């Protein structure tokens, strides 16, 4: 079971953590007294979140901040990060490039930084942290969406870049539970969540201060998915016992 | 009914070696006009109008190149005077590994087996709107479920579904009447493959007919694999529900 | 004296800022730590520029895509910009709609559409925002050019829609201070200014040093921070003291009673 | 024996120089939106030996209207010499509140009409080597409250024909172009909308007389104090500098 304590002295990076969940990640992981390191495009947002962090008891509490488009700036981060920190025990990516509810007409440079930042930029902070993560036998924790499990009109760059994410990484995942690697990867499936970006931008939204701590939670206690939804209905036939009989086979 | 396929306009990525060709042959042998592309070709042009191909011509080049994409499409257009089905299934190269650093192969990935897709259907997205065609994704078990050695494919695969389930929900919601196919094929025995993978591998003949027999019916999704008591497992009734019941 | 200060948390609206001068204006105004809100048309190249306005320090930066061809868009675009700073002190107009140097013979759209874009979407764009800004005791920076002081040829729907700016703002200055309403209008006399669309447009047929566009920009700012009533900006300072009018500020004066 | 448009011909200025233009002997077409103080005006011009008169009435807030008035006014005189534009929309002294729609009506008939009715000209006028007299206002050179529409198309007007008639000038195309700046008038509309105004009747004669001798500027004021300063040597300088 759970125990805010667990956090307590932890290495941790949070992405996209300027607004919305990522911020009450960073928050949280304050107030369990861990080493955060937070990242965003907001510089000055960002050192406000910094701010908050110690007051509320973070170990320590740095910004660097940076766009994800840029897969230089990423590798950096990273290396910069575990400089500010002295190692790196759990990893979140967060982040996404912002997307709105439309019908796909043409727009294929949408499709592609879609896939660069929600997607491509995972795999190379990833590859990053990898090295700091195999010592503490870390944790990553991706977040990922109802849209990267079951397809949604209007939606379909973004769905296209979860999807990646829980095929990329459930990959991997298998790789180092045979490799031995000890690192943990926590694919999170989240329904509507009550972030200001989320409701201008479209149901009911669970809140989203719960839903930071159960990503933390998922990721703490090593969990292979997590899921949340305001919806218990949904939360239930979001799990898929056809694929892990499938994978268990083969 | 092969009849389906009489003198139909058909653009086949990929169609150089492995299932690709044979998708080009038995279209041949339906009558149907037949665009090919890869980076040989001619070879198969010979047979295709050998077996009773409508027109067959050729474009090569490498779907690295996204402009090339866009035009391959108008091109093809050109030389057929229109397009009922265009088939999507080139991919680029991938080996067995363990993914360790190669961040630029999952990038190329998502160029080659994704993001080309994704340009080819923009691009004959009018043709098809006119003619009331039919989209053909060729995937993967991969692209359904997770395997080590092949995660960077996975994710091209993946993302593959996540995009083409969503735009073909969308095409309901606008009565765009252009049909998409997700093929999810188990291990077939075509060259390549073989030599990159022990289990039964199915036979590339009925695996290519299969595949346009479901684009032909304008199927949702096509199974096949060399066992049975798979094909029926990799469905998913957990997510149709999910989808239906959020279309409110 | 300007002090880099004076548009902290400042909350300011920057048109055609997608390329340009317009763009180098939400920089300047980014790392000032400014509330900013860009528009143009292109969305993908206004995204780049809010990413860049955030790491250089922007309190906020948002952006709102559309044509300003649309009246409906423009009298639109205030209020959600409005809406998303909380109010606003600084107006700045600045885009304008393509325009390629060439003898004027029949093209009367051109010449519609050249007023309505330079023109007439700064009336609608200052009409929106006004109420804000007389509550901010705000700032209206309206950018125009020697082209709008003095006739040249081969850019007369150019010209004309510039001269209107002058005629327009300077009435309604005029007004505000009579009325007491407490808005400065400054109006910025350019140049030829060394913008990619610029060098491109007078390339091959006109010789000229063009002074930089990131100056250019910041003198702007400084302008309308300062509420000026006119900014003079060229590369040559014989130029920049020939372009005043006192004959003009005589008159006005004089007419004053 | 000149033919002669004359736009906003039905009263004040517009009338006035319809009425010098007949006096001399020469062909007249006026218009209006009035049918009724246009045919008035028509016959006054035939009593002081014009060489003809007729007029056309429609609103110039519609372009087909300008483009094909030009038209029909060419055919019935077989040619142009001097057009006259002259005419503008209904316009109140107020402080500018919100009122786009007297702005977007401003810049269309007091300024993009001209511009049609000089593109539909140009042809007739380049065969007679002809004459473009615009009637702009002090308004047009220099900002004045209570009037920021109008000043706005007449500052316009100013940049905009200067820059064809410098245009022309390197094309070797022989329209002249006369700006007229004028100052108070002591039109009717002028009165009804506590400086001292300049007589209607001498005015007109000042704007055809301008016209005539081919004058880049006409100024008139019921001040020789104003008209000196009204002039900018400054802006001849960079103008003929930057060429
Ligand atoms: N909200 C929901 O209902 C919901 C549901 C399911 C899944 N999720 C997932 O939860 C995560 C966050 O959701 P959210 O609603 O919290 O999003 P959000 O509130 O919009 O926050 C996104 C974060 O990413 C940052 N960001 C944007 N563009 C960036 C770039 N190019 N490089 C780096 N950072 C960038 C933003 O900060 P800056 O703008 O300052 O850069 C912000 O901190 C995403 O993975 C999303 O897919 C959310
Ligand atoms: N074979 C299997 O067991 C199996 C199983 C499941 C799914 N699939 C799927 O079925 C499809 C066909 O696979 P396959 O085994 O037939 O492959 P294959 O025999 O290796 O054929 C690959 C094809 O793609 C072309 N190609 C390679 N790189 C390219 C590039 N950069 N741009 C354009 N074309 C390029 C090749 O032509 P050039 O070499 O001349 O360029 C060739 O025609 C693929 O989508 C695959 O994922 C296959
Ligand atoms: N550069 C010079 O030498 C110079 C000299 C004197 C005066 N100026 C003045 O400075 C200002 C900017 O000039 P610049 O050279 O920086 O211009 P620019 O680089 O051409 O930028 C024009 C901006 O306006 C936007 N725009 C164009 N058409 C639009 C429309 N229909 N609706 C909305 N936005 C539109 C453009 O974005 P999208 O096309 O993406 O919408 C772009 O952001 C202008 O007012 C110009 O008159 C410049
Ligand atoms: N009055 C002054 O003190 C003064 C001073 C400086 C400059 N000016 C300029 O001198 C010119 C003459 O002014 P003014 O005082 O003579 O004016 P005015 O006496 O009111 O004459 C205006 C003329 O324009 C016509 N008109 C009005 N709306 C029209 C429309 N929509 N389409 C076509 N014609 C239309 C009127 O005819 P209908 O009403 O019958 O349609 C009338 O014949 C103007 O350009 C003015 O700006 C005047
Ligand atoms: C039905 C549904 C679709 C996806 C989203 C809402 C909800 O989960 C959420 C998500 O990222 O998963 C938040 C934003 C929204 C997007 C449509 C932009
Ligand atoms: C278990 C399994 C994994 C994937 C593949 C074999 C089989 O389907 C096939 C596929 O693309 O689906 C062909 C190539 C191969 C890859 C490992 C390279
Ligand atoms: C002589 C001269 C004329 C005007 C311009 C160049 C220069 O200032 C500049 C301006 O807007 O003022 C930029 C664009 C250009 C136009 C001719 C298109
Ligand atoms: C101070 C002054 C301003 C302009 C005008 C009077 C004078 O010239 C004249 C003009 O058009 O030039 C006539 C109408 C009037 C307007 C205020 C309505």
């Amino acid at each position: 079971e759970f125990r805010p304590e667990m956090l307590q002295g932890k290495k941790v990076i949070v992405t996209g953590a300027s607004k919305g969940i990522g911020r009450e990640m960073a928050y949280h992981l304050a107030k369990m007294g861990a080493h955060v390191v937070v990242t965003a495009r907001s510089k000055e947002t960002l050192q406000k979140v910094v701010s908050h962090c110690l007051e509320l008891g973070a170990a320590s509490a740095h910004y660097i901040a940076g766009t994800m488009e840029d897969m230089t700036f990423a590798e950096q981060f990273v290396a910069q990060a575990g400089k500010l920190m002295g190692g790196l025990d759990m990893l979140i990516l967060n982040h996404i490039t912002n997307t709105s509810l439309n019908l796909f007409h043409d727009d294929i440079h949408h499709v592609r930084k879609s896939m660069e930042v929600n997607f491509l930029s995972y795999v190379v902070l990833t590859v990053a942290a990898l090295p700091m993560l195999k010592q503490s036998n870390g944790s990553i924790v991706v977040v990922s969406s109802l849209a990267g499990k079951v397809a949604y009109p209007m939606v379909a760059a973004y769905s296209a870049s979860k999807f990646a994410l829980d095929g990329f990484f459930s990959s991997i995942r298998k790789e180092y539970s045979v490799s031995r690697v000890n690192v943990s990867i926590t694919l999170c499936v989240l329904g509507l969540i009550d972030t200001e970006t989320a409701m201008k931008a479209v149901m009911q939204a669970a809140p989203k201060e719960e839903c930071a701590l159960e990503i933390i939670k998922g990721g703490a206690l090593r969990q292979e998915e997590v899921y949340y939804d305001s919806s218990l209905w949904t939360t239930l036939l979001i799990r898929n016992p056809s694929r892990k009989i499938l994978e268990f086979l083969y």
